[PDB]
């Protein structure tokens, strides 16, 4: 068994208005947790933006604690899994196909 | 990264020399009648190379390469391995991977074929 990690950009400088975070919970808020079971991974929203009080999301990033090193790079989310190596990758794999859709905008 | 964007990925697969020191790995791979790495690779669209310490089976030439110091002979210090390598859409690059890591499974386990 291996980890693998990977983030993917969700790209909020090309798309400043829309509402990527509400378009990954869904409107209950159990999107993405549903979507990582699905695909047998962890999926995490990091970086800037990621907390709720951007206050508070500062300071964490000028503490230097370690478990916020991640509010240092752009909005993403980190897509974890924890397999053997074939079926490490092909979950990855999966997972990135079925993030796809959360990541663009669905209207203009 | 940009879920778009194409992305190089490396994994390294351990060929079992030390448990099985009379099993010729390598000339398996590369032999002309099993064309099996090339096959291989052509199958599950990655790149593979057998690198690491004995992919030279010239002892005292690979010797002196990983002496040199140089880059390209690093892998001289690590054990005997294939390198799979993709460059793809990051959803296709590890999807390949995970296919080239599930077909190499049948080369690494001895039989008497």
């Amino acid at each position: 068994n291996m980890k693998l990690g990977q983030k993917v950009l969700i790209p909020v400088k090309q798309f400043p208005k829309f509402n990527f975070v509400g378009k990954l919970l869904g409107p209950r808020g159990n999107s993405l947790k549903r979507l990582q079971e699905e695909t047998l991974t962890k999926m995490s929203i990091l970086g800037k933006g990621s907390m709720r009080d951007k206050a508070k999301e500062e300071e964490l990033r000028k503490s230097g604690e370690a478990k916020y090193f991640h509010l240092n790079d752009d909005l993403h989310v980190l897509i974890e899994v924890f397999a053997p190596p074939a079926e490490a990758y092909a979950r990855m794999g999966h997972a990135l196909e079925e993030i796809k859709k959360f990541l663009i905008p669905d209207y203009n």
